[PDB]
């Protein structure tokens, strides 16, 4: 292979059997990186600066050229790109809210690239179009709305989903924004926790509604939204002149995994007719749970909901939908020409195809690897896998409680996996604030030196910068959490 | 190795499902390994079609719905089998029907080990190697474009549709930064310029980013496509004297019909006359600045104040590959910057400034970049270049092929510019009867059936459409390297016998 060229492989006439060899070359460089993925002696990462790659290491090229390079430097490459990359099935990898490496949805990405198509049509992905529209019937069964109505779409991360739903919003209150822009209408005010997904201020630019009419919602100790600061906003955006029509209420938020009071949240938004989405991407996976769904309750009153599959269910990157209540408006919003005008000419029913009710032309088929998943797991298999990350968490939360090294950052009992807390040197002062604020970026610096375990660490509000522990990896025991607890508390 | 009793929950991370482990993902390879052998032979249908209630009842052993219980894994490679024998062989030969097609061996390969990686894009402590790799193949691509190797910017983003939003958002950042406070309402109307022929992105983005659809004015187009420089002037002018301000204009290089490229220099004049953000659309036709004889279709490209690029188009990048190319450093970290402290923390142990995820629309990203390096590094850019001439080459002998024959008819007089060729298949009936309304009525009831009957066959797939007062036609497209000549000869012949 080191004189064969990919010149050579299919589609040039006789390449078959090259292709194969080629492939199964490729498949075993896989297969070893996924057995070393689940094993505790691997590094999670052999952390290199930025510098020190593209100065380049000892045979590894990241560099273009105009001349093509041999099938046994492809499959160098391939070996040099995982060797210097993050293992992020690793057992010990708790950097992010998605974490592990699921077999069948690996073997569901394997098996999507293969078929190389677009979501945008029937036409050109009957089998995922179908699989689909099935996956996200269940998803709103789950959410707990009735069959009377309901719609939906996969979009390219929930930051998407969360943007597809304020222009839901805003098309179903004001549909002369879309013809006629932003300056149509009054001014427009939408509501979200000031410890959302910043995804909502991001949307809140681009869509046209600038930043300010983005109005942050104060929390309480435990970092849930409080409702009557909530109704409180509300009516000083009406007193103002201006229309508040939307609510992002966030189900497990990225940093204390807190979850708002929907049902509180919901009474407010009839009353003051706001369309109520709920930010599920990381508490979705907990509507999967019999013993965990009561911290979503209110959500089948929900307008919209984002729901993260790529988190605490563990699919692949990316797999994120946004549900939609009422049908029609993702259609209505995005159309750039009504109906039913694709007929009477084409071989099948074009109601099929999403391109109008798309935000994108052409679409990832994301659905594949999740059906999959859901059929060699079933509800049963997501249920038990959430639940055990869950009981990790709690374990986590009661072993350093008290602990003399580690402080809790807020006053309450987890809500989802995550557990923040601080890790103390000896020691409130402002002082303090300020010793302890370097404490987790050097034991993180140290942890990736390291490649033992991977955590985050971040501020919020006046809080200095605090580990955040999450659970989302099924292949994390509680040996591997006495391993992290443990590797806080020696570095 | 018998899977009728093993099930997901005992493969890793379960303690000794090790060996069952790989021996079921070679069991799944070995399907796809079939499947990508069957994909290169011309015998295999591109489709076997089924109308939705055909699958949604249940194909012989194939169910769609979910439930509550597992299946074995046996049952799961038997649902792997049936998802990719009832789909359509997109790398086929005769598989004509879109702008992306082909099945790449590499990118094949590229996706197998970036699905293996499961990492975001967002920071470089998580994805360090595909960081890099993203800033060499985006600070070559600006190079083949025409713009300087020190100064520019760009990002991978989930198709060009949304490559072409953020060009919209970062030319409205850049002469109404208020915009991102204070909204829409706090300055004057403003106004895009598109062709009339011109990708239906720049109206949804227009609708989308709070411009209002009327603001989104159409381009008059000439009979091969191309912006009307005059009408474009004409506009801006029409708009200014209403007081409304113009800053904006999408040149298609490429578009998705005609193949057209706009006159990117005469654009380019009234652009800087008149202080306007300068936006090329080369998400079908950026493949051809990878060719040295093609690339002056784009030129005037390099005065672009962005670029939108899919090297899931022309160059066979396995979907989804597109990138916005824009020439200002800061305005796409300006325009989109929220600064999460969960997210981008500026008190890290490596150089920050390689987390380039606060300069996205997105939060999470894929990893898209792996299985267009690694094409290169496979390919070479003669590589890439040989593989563009070849299908335009492949457009140009099915032009020459079709256009003096009785039986079929050019729907626009003028040379392709792309692999977009445009006829209609003329029905002895039609020939010669003189170009009446009653004859376009007639026609255009003539690409459908074949295609439907296309459809029963599977032999072949190609894409029909009207335009403006234009009856249905064939848009036959080439960008699959394994399209040859006798798949083009085969294409006219099957179009003529299920014509008959
Ligand atoms: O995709 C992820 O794993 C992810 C997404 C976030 O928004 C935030 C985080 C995080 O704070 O670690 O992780
Ligand atoms: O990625 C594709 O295959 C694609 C994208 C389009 O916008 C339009 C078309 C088309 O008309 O063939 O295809």
């Amino acid at each position: 292979f080191s004189n064969l060229f990919a010149r050579d492989l299919l589609p040039a006439k006789n390449g078959e059997e090259q292709t194969v060899q080629f492939l199964l070359e490729v498949v075993d460089i896989l297969l070893n990186y996924v057995r070393k993925t689940f094993d505790r002696s691997t590094k999670v990462l052999d952390f290199h600066h930025p510098h020190q790659l593209l100065e380049g290491m000892e045979g590894f090229n990241l560099e273009l050229s105009d001349h093509p390079e041999s099938l046994e430097q492809i499959l160098v490459d391939c070996r040099d790109t995982l060797k210097y990359g993050v293992r992020t099935g690793h057992p010990r990898f708790f950097n992010q809210l998605s974490t592990g490496l699921d077999i069948i949805g690996l073997a569901g990405e394997w098996l999507t690239s293969t078929a190389n198509t677009n979501m945008f049509t029937y036409e050109i992905a009957p089998v995922f179009v179908l699989m689909e529209q099935i996956t996200l019937k269940k998803m709103r069964e789950i959410v707990g709305w009735s069959s009377k109505d309901g719609d939906g779409i996969f979009s390219p991360g929930g930051a998407i989903s969360n943007m597809y739903s304020i222009m839901a919003a805003r098309y179903k209150y004001f549909p002369e924004v879309k013809t006629k822009g932003m300056a149509a209408v009054p001014k427009l005010v939408l509501f979200t926790s000031e410890q959302s997904h910043y995804s909502i201020k991001k949307a809140g630019a681009a869509l046209g509604f600038g930043t300010d009419n983005v109005i942050l919602i104060k929390c309480n100790e435990r970092g849930k939204i409080i409702p009557a600061d909530f109704e409180a906003k509300i009516l000083e955006a009406k007193q103002k002149g201006y229309v508040p029509f939307y609510v992002n209420a966030t189900a497990g938020t990225t940093v204390y995994g807190a979850f708002d009071p929907i049902q509180e949240i919901a009474d407010i938004c009839e009353k003051y007719n706001l369309w109520l989405h709920v930010d599920a991407a990381w508490g979705g996976g907990l509507l999967m749970s019999r013993k965990h769904r009561h911290k979503l309750n209110g959500i089948e009153r929900a307008n919209s909901v984002t729901w993260n599959p790529h988190k605490m269910m563990g699919v692949l990157l990316q797999c994120s939908a946004i549900l939609v209540k009422e049908k029609g408006i993702l259609q209505g919003c995005n159309q750039m020409h009504a109906s039913y005008l694709f007929q009477q000419d084409k071989h099948y029913d074009v109601s099929y195809d999403t391109g109008d009710k798309a935000i994108q032309c052409g679409r990832h088929v994301d659905i594949f690897k999740f059906w999959l998943m859901w059929k060699a797991k079933g509800t049963v298999g997501f249920e038990n896998q959430i639940n055990k990350c869950l009981e990790l968490a709690e374990y986590l939360y009661a072993k350093i409680k008290n602990r003399e090294e580690f402080e809790m950052v807020f006053n309450g009992e987890p809500e989802h996996t995550n557990v923040c807390f601080w890790y103390i040197p000896q020691s409130d002062s402002p002082q303090r604030r300020e010793k302890l604020h370097k404490v987790a970026p050097k034991i993180k610096a140290l942890m990736m030196e390291s490649g033992t375990t991977m955590v985050g660490y971040q501020p919020q509000g006046d809080k200095a910068n605090f580990f955040r522990m999450v659970i989302s990896n099924p292949a994390a025991t509680q040996s591997d959490i006495d391993f992290l607890i443990e590797e806080i508390e020696r570095l």
